């Protein structure tokens, strides 16, 4: 034990908070309670809950208020960019502790992990924009966009599709997309054609001044949801979690040469005998298997340049795009070798498991996943905040 930051748990583009989905946690699912798994063992650790459906940005935003405590400021710029509400929910702080210097390990789930990457750069660059906008209007600037903050030691992502994800390149996309936020309710034992009078899933759209409303099924909000700017705008996880939007998140979006960074693959697919296309697993969580891996493992696009190496999945994201942003980055990615360097993208390899099995929504009885998170821990638990120069 080197450190003693805590570790902070962040969903992808479905997630919720501990007190949602009547106490079925995100992190953990069928398989139990991660946070309280690590925290038993010894490892401080708390979970964020931001907007499944919403921009990175956006989750930044509302990940920073969440950690330090406040109102969520989106940045004048950005809210007058995308036509949204400036200030969003406001939060009581997880951790105040930050405000007077101390440092979080950041644990991201897919999506998680461009918010998690994003979150860092702000906070260490801030926004230019934001800063002149500020500047020329004559408006606040949250702290948030005026850089210089060291909150983060390190950021571990699991299955983030930081290159995108073909899956969105479906022709039928917007409604199987929803279908698995459907899926996945159902993993919680939720129905989605009933008009629940409990908060149940909160997609925080607070922004957007959208919530499901009383005598109004998940069904019901769904389809209001897909023709909301929630979906069909830019500012939004199905933009970022494109190909293109991806590369778009990468230019700007760099590692910190201050923190570490740690990346999981996974797959759960195998190629076919006379084809280069990747088919899914026994075992693989249903909606995947039948919706989207058959998608994913066979789709090619040579002016994107998706190709054979994008085939393999698992279930939901292109293996091929986990490792370590590459389209539009700058970024360095290393295959770990013994040593976790620095500012630099740390590939931990590839493990058998879906998309949904990674975090125990899916059953796997083969992965260990108590085993999993608690070897992570230690290995995070193992950072040093100074590493010295050496043979
Ligand atoms: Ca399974
Ligand atoms: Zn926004």
């Amino acid at each position: 034990r080197a450190n003693d930051a805590p570790i902070v748990l962040l969903h992808g583009f479905t997630g919720w908070g501990r007190e949602e989905m009547f106490g079925f946690k995100y992190w953990g699912g069928v398989r139990g309670d991660i946070e309280q798994w690590l925290n038993d063992n010894g490892y401080r650790t708390y979970t964020l809950a931001v907007g499944p459906l919403s921009s990175n940005w956006d989750r930044a935003c509302e990940a920073y208020a969440q950690l330090v405590g406040g109102t969520v400021d989106y940045g004048a710029a950005h809210a007058a960019k995308h036509g949204h509400a400036r200030f969003g929910r406001t939060y009581p702080g997880l951790l105040p502790e930050l405000k007077r210097g101390g440092r979080i390990h950041i644990i991201a789930h897919s999506q998680g992990g461009q918010t998690a990457r994003m979150l860092v750069s702000l906070l260490e660059n801030g926004s230019q924009e934001e800063r002149e906008y500020a500047k020329a209007h004559n408006v606040s600037l949250s702290p948030l966009f005026e850089g210089g903050h060291h909150f983060v030691l390190s950021v571990t992502t699991i299955a983030t599709p930081h290159d995108g994800t073909t899956l969105v390149n479906m022709v039928d996309f917007t409604d199987r997309f929803f279908d698995l936020q459907k899926f996945v309710l159902k993993a919680a034992a939720v129905a989605s054609n009933v008009p629940y009078t409990s908060q149940v899933y909160d997609f925080k759209l607070d922004q957007w001044g959208l919530r499901r409303q009383p005598g109004e099924s998940f069904d019901q909000y769904f389809e209001r949801l897909k023709r909301s700017p929630v979906w069909t705008s830019t500012d939004t996880a199905r933009y970022d979690l494109s190909v293109p939007g991806a590369e778009k998140l990468n230019q700007w979006v760099k590692a910190s040469p201050n923190t570490y960074y740690l990346s999981f693959a996974t797959e759960r697919t195998y190629r076919g005998a006379l084809t280069g296309n990747y088919y899914p697993e026994l075992g693989m969580n249903a909606f995947s298997a039948v919706v989207c891996a058959p998608f994913l493992g066979s789709y090619r696009n040579a002016t994107l340049g998706i190709d054979d190496r994008w085939l393999e999945n698992d279930g939901i994201v292109n293996a091929f795009s986990m490792n370590g942003p590459k389209r539009g980055s700058t970024d360095r990615i290393v295959p770990y070798d013994g040593t976790i360097k620095k500012g630099v993208w740390n590939d931990m390899g590839t493990y058998n498991v879906d998309h949904l099995e990674v975090i125990g929504v899916d059953p796997n009885p083969l992965f260990d996943i108590r085993a999993f998170y608690l070897r992570l821990a230690e290995q995070l638990a193992s950072l040093q905040p100074h590493h010295h120069h050496h043979h």
